[PDB]
């Protein structure tokens, strides 16, 4: 419930991931 409390911590923790699961489903398909 509630927001995720992080919002700009989680972005923050998914750019990084915005960032790579591409390195893994598009680097290799590539």
């Amino acid at each position: 419930l509630y927001p995720d409390l992080s919002e700009i911590k989680k972005e923050y923790n998914v750019k990084e991931k915005d960032q790579v699961e591409d390195l893994n489903l598009d680097s290799l398909w590539e």
